[PDB]
């Protein structure tokens, strides 16, 4: 059901900017995400643009950015990293301590500097105190969850020319094409509690609740700001149960809490899961197993009248779940871990519906339209578990 | 010119290359798509290895295995390799970024090449181990924290996927880009006399070539020299920064620097290795300027066509050649953050000794190892800093 909306974001946070991943080595991953999601190399900063600190890769695919950051070894002078936030130590530990992960959550929002301050006024602990980069752009960090931490990117609307973030030489890309992603729909992160990471979460953003689902093995609740155009879920995990809860298993060989997905929209997602499972052969990414089609003869008849026969018949082709709203339609898929644990995931998606307009031409989209699957748990459990015994 | 057969044990050939690092995906599926090599074995948390996630790539006779340990709820004992130590694995890891951890060569007994090894120097490593199924396994340090490893087995087990623990992996959607095997790996050390004189001291492979220009090098072979292991050494002086001490400055010690990777058809393999490097897959470097090519003709013209040439000229193509033989070479761009690492994609033209009946052998090495490309070579990277 739509849940009241108090507006109450203590600073006005316009949208998903970017995710970063603190990784091994920035060039294997982002060359990966690359040929895998189908996003080409934007932006960069390392040793070939004077950065000797860390290396660095923006991967860019519609509004999409997948930051990609490694620190150098030896010769390294901190002063030199365009992200002034980096850590080498820090993030040498995070590369051990799980393995291809998310360190940073980034939004755009009005003001840094006010968005810090608001934040940390409210309770949010400090990661990393307001910075001018150049050109009126601002960064602040605080912590999120865990070793993740929620970004403050904050710039003038006529400096959206930047290839990303001041220090970073933007990248050309002639004899390249994306597969069609174009935003982030959601990211969601596992916590041991729930109502302890809520409460501190937003607590400092003024962020409200959007959605929730309780019960097997675990309990969601997504957050949003004003507009709603920005999703953060949190899951915990219920103990005692048969199996494990998949959210425990996530904790246990993450280390700790951390994101668990990232949602991807896509405007034509059959198209762009056709291009990604093309790859899946030579080191892309590969998807859950489609379901049967007795689970299909269901989509038939719970959606029959919104997709088409040589629609249903592609789903089921790619492995694609289809959920009804109240007020829209949900395709959506999951890719198996993109790293060496069972931890990080994708989630490619598409939403149907809830169209609106705002004294113009161009038609915006409600946000969260259609859900976020309550209706294929069933089967996404059914998948889960299968291929869990499937592992033994 | 004299190749004295003195092989402290018997050396069959090159088996396989691992690669430690702190993420074995991202790295395996980078270099499958750059190299055009299927996964073609697996062992970790899926085949009940708690240990490590390892992941083999492979392309005709080429082997190429990632692996990364993991950090949480590990079982040391479940390893696939029990020479594998999570705490080493992570300090190599920070030590050096993506790197080459083992060159393995495949050896008629494993615990035969280890104990003639260190009856003659070799610092012990690992000691041998039966895997299982006839599999033996051992290891000794060949230069800084790069280790030689020894693997042997029977013919009849060649009809497994890697080595016992691991599972195959069958690739129905999967092609190749035609690399075969490697041609010769490379290390880069402080001192060349002293690694050699160790080196060639354990192992009886002899000196099959040697350049003494900023750097020198030697070039130790086995008996059948179907496997070449190259040393370099910087040579310190003038102005610019060996590029061997740029190597050891950035890796932070002694290391392989570059794997030569054969194919028979290395023009219609760099094709489909460039038509990726827009999208995630490996980067060249620049190809040379036509006068470059104007001297391909002057010193190859007998052997390549215009049209060949031409080719070349467009994928960046290096040539040279010395008696009886051919080389076609090119040299990526680093494959991982460091300007440590890179790889060299060559064939060689010639050099094909047989009894009249088809070809079935060429000698190793045909064609050199590019001593004619080398001023190039200080060109091209001279021209990448001077356009910064
Ligand atoms: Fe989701
Ligand atoms: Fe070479």
């Amino acid at each position: 059901f739509v849940r009241f909306n108090p507006r109450s974001d203590r600073f006005h946070t316009l949208a998903f900017h970017h995710v970063e991943l603190w990784c091994a080595d920035a060039a294997s991953a982002a060359g990966r995400f690359s040929f895998g999601l189908g996003a080409p190399l934007a932006a960069r900063s390392d040793l070939s643009t004077g950065n000797s600190a860390h290396a660095s890769l923006l991967l860019r695919s519609g509004s999409l950015s997948f930051l990609f950051t490694a620190p150098y070894a030896h010769g390294a002078d901190a002063a030199t990293a365009a992200l002034p936030s980096f850590s080498a130590a820090a993030a040498r530990r995070f590369a051990a301590d799980h393995g291809l992960a998310v360190r940073a959550v980034a939004l755009r929002v009005a003001d840094a500097e006010d968005a810090f301050r608001a934040s940390v006024a409210a309770g949010a602990r400090p990661a990393f105190g307001p910075v001018d980069l150049g050109r009126g752009f601002r960064l602040a960090e605080v912590e999120l969850y865990g070793d993740v931490v929620l970004r403050y990117v904050s710039y003038p609307d006529g400096a959206a020319g930047e290839p990303f973030l001041p220090g970073f030489e933007g990248v050309a890309s002639p004899g390249a094409a994306d597969y069609g992603l174009s935003r982030f729909d959601h990211i969601v992160g596992n916590v041991p509690e729930l109502a302890p990471a809520a409460a501190y979460f937003a607590g400092f953003t003024g962020f409200h609740e959007f959605a929730e689902f309780t019960t097997s093995g675990l309990n969601s609740m997504v957050l949003a700001n004003n507009s709603e155009n920005v999703l953060l879920p949190l899951n915990e995990p219920v103990h005692g149960t048969k199996r494990r809860s998949q959210i425990q298993t996530f904790l246990d060989h993450h280390g700790g809490p951390g994101v668990q997905h990232m949602a991807l929209a896509s405007d034509d997602v059959l198209r762009t899961l056709r291009e990604m499972q093309a790859r899946s052969a030579m080191g892309g990414f590969e998807f859950m197993a489609p379901p049967t089609s007795d689970y299909y003869d269901g989509v038939r008849r719970r959606a029959g009248d919104v997709l088409t026969e040589a629609q249903i018949k592609e789903c089921q082709e790619l492995g694609v779940l289809v959920d009804r709203d109240d007020q829209g339609v949900l395709l959506q898929i999951f890719t198996k871990p993109v790293g060496d644990r069972p931890t990080l995931f994708l989630e490619i998606i598409q939403r149907i519906g809830c169209m609106e307009k705002d004294e113009k031409g161009q038609e915006y989209q409600k946000g969260g339209c259609g859900g976020f699957g309550k209706g294929n748990f069933s089967q996404l459990f059914k998948s889960i578990e299968d291929y869990e015994k499937s592992l033994e």
